[PDB]
């Protein structure tokens, strides 16, 4: 589909439509790099990167700092 896709694919890697919507963003626009993603789905010891896994990925980084009260 494009190079996102094709570059998890590459390392048997998947990805859901609700995460690359957003993953997209974050990744076209330069802010990680796809080293990055598979390092953390390392961690994990999973081969499915899921919305749940693209928020907590986000939050463990430091990325899109933008919450309603943002406490610690």
């Amino acid at each position: 589909m494009d190079e996102f896709v094709k570059g998890l694919m590459k390392n048997g890697y998947l990805i859901t439509p609700s995460a690359y919507y957003l993953l997209v963003g974050h990744f076209n626009e330069g802010k990680f790099s796809l080293i990055e993603l598979i390092k953390f789905a390392k961690s994990r010891e999973t081969f499915i990167i899921d919305d749940e896994i693209a928020n907590e990925f986000l939050k463990s980084i430091g990325a899109e700092v933008e919450l309603p009260q943002e406490i610690k």
